[PDB]
């Protein structure tokens, strides 16, 4: 198990352009294409990223192309963030994946807003962080895409994934 | 062994644009580019599929790009075909590959024309189907690309491939 | 171990356009883009090779795209060269990688200029070749990118790589 399979399971794979939980055009493994209402704009953006006329359809491999890039961006955002780097430094390989998972889903700024939880994670207070993270809007709007992630912060194992 | 390696062996790999058994421009693993006599048209079509100026030459990976797509198309054609779906449902994992193999080579309509053989396969009559499939024009025009496939319908093993 | 990992170690991976040991724009695993002083020209050349607007940045996979092509070109250059083919024929699997390595780095013409060493390699004179190859400008300008390669010609093992 690793961050890729972890997100593969949490996000899932969709090989054709679709609207997300906010009506935003998305594809592959949770990759946002545009906030524009235009499907042609979504197709235009996908074509530039992939490098060919896709007409809104891609392969499992091209989904991994956008996937590796997105994961790297999430990790990069964590390393150059003052509020996230100390937390990332302190964590173990497994809980580090859970952090990247949240940033992948919400972005670095959004995750850096969990003042309490980030403090509790830094201080190995696993249960307090889990309880606090359940209270979030993040959990309310997406309880399924989040349930496993919080359990991972609690246990430090991959048991919620297999 | 699987459908990919099965077709990899039956079709073979060609990394530059070539004419097939009917004079049609083809590339990679039996991928038809165009029925047009124009090589520039074949190059034009390849460029659109791959996503770059190839000038008639591709890599082993880009051949797999067209390969996965073609295999998926063959499977899709079988699942949404009334004459093929019952046959596919009834067959075992190995003989299911042989069916996809024929559709890959001939298309769903062409394979659905083997009324007798499809009936015999549905009724586990392995030898009767093999005998009938040897009588076909499919076997006459391409005895080599077909010999293994028929043997697989007969035995239900991968022995003709290794 | 193989030629790919051998070059992966000797060349290294760089995912953004950079200047080489002569000021030439390069990317991935030692792939030369252009001798032009223009970065836009380097970007223009990269875009044509990869097949998308990269703006000077590529993925590990796209670096492997250029990598496989470059390795194949080096091997092809050896097989169709009168001065290199006899040497390649005579060598063992491991020392054959070392030859491809030099051609990858210098080109077929540049490697075919080592009259003495090529003769000594053809005659299994391992130590004489190593001594001669250390005297070269190739070793002086790039002692690190060369040290392992010469040691491989000497020993016939992968010990300098791991
Ligand atoms: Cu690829």
């Amino acid at each position: 198990m690793n961050i890729f399979e972890m997100l593969r399971i949490d996000e899932g794979l969709r090989l054709k352009i679709y609207k997300d939980t906010e009506g935003y055009y998305t594809i592959g493994i949770g990759h946002l294409l545009t906030k524009s209402p235009s499907l042609n704009a979504a197709k235009s953006e996908l074509d530039k990223a992939i490098g060919r006329n896709t007409n809104g359809v891609i392969t499992k491999h091209e989904a991994e192309h956008l996937f590796n890039q997105d994961v790297d961006a999430a990790v990069h955002g964590i390393l150059h963030n003052a509020k996230l780097k100390p937390v990332y430094d302190s964590l173990d390989a497994v809980r580090r994946a859970a952090l990247i998972n949240m940033v992948f889903q919400m972005g670095e700024t959004g995750v850096a807003g969990f003042t309490n939880s980030l403090r509790m994670l830094q201080q190995k207070r696993w249960d307090e962080a889990a309880v606090n993270l359940a209270k979030s809007r993040w959990y309310n709007q997406t309880p399924n895409r989040a349930k496993r992630v919080i359990t991972t912060f609690r246990t430090g194992t991959w048991d919620a994934y297999k």
